[PDB]
């Protein structure tokens, strides 16, 4: 029975959550599975997965992860970009898809 | 006698086994837990042979501590366990975890405190 | 039976390739499965394979890698060493063995 898909994201950031895309201008959007997945994901790379749960955690999260950018596959990406949205949704910054998530992130960071 | 077991003496076996895990608590290391951190240093990639010396473990922990903030329960597990892996090689006596982590730090206080 | 080796080196590239020893002075030399090995480690490490690719994709792991390099296990030192020598191949440097790569490599950085 029940695991991540209950403590990283209340009800509310919940139904943001999945009205947004993974591709901008796409047609599939981020699902409970994609939370499940991240927090998995998290402690295999021997990270605590409890930092999803705030808007503070997946800022450490992130910044612990960004230098493995350039070199990183496929699966640390998306485990970064799902991280950037739930960053967004708990700091209820409105994103439409995941770029516009990293760009928010980007604009954030600059100021 | 055992692969990764053997990074410690038999005598540093028997101090081992009476470090209790926690302060206060009963249940003490065992070799399970030394096995363990080997598979776990080579499941990171990190060379087990670094578990049989002071310094192998004093390298260990210093390629560790930066991942520690952000750490899961088993980085810090891992850090524990070759906390006070080192402060057995040392011949440093201590009882629990707790005052393995304590004096890792004064070592490494006193490191920083006479460089500046 | 799927490939992944014509991905990273090229034909000429593959036939130098497997005149390099794995040690001086010794009789093994790097083959294919070195290749495929490199390439699924480094999946397994969370890094892009394709960099394998380029000489440009093979520095760059390079440097991310070299750090752990004092505490790394066997397995790490060996992907290390595979992928020194495909950079000196993709640079067009010559080697003989792994020695000869990495020296190379350590003078570039
Ligand atoms: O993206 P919109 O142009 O805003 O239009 C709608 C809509 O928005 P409205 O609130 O204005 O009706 C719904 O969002 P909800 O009311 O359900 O929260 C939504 O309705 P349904 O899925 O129930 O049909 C659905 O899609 P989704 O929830 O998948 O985002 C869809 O957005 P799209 O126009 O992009 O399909
Ligand atoms: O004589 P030992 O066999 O070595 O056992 C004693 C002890 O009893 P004493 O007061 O007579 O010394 C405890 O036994 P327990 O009640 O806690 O169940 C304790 O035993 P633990 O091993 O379980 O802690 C401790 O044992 P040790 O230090 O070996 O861990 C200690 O042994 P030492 O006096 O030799 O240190
Ligand atoms: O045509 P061959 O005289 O038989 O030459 C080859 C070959 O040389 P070429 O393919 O370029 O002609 C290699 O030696 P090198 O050219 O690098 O010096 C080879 O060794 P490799 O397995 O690394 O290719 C080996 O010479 P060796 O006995 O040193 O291994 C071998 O000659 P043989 O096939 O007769 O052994």
């Amino acid at each position: 029975s029940m695991g991540a898909r209950a403590s990283v994201l209340s009800g509310g950031e919940l139904d943001k959550w999945e009205k947004i895309r993974l591709r901008p201008g796409g047609k599939k959007q981020y699902k409970l599975k994609h939370i499940v997945w991240a927090s998995r994901e998290l402690e295999r790379f021997a990270v605590n997965p409890g930092l999803l749960e705030t808007s503070e955690g997946c800022r450490q999260i992130l910044g612990q992860l960004q230098p493995s950018l350039q070199t990183g596959s496929e699966e640390l990406r998306s485990l970064y970009n799902t991280i950037a949205v739930l960053y967004c949704v708990h700091q209820r910054i409105d994103v439409k898809d995941t770029k516009e998530a990293l760009d928010k992130i980007e604009e954030e960071q600059n100021k």
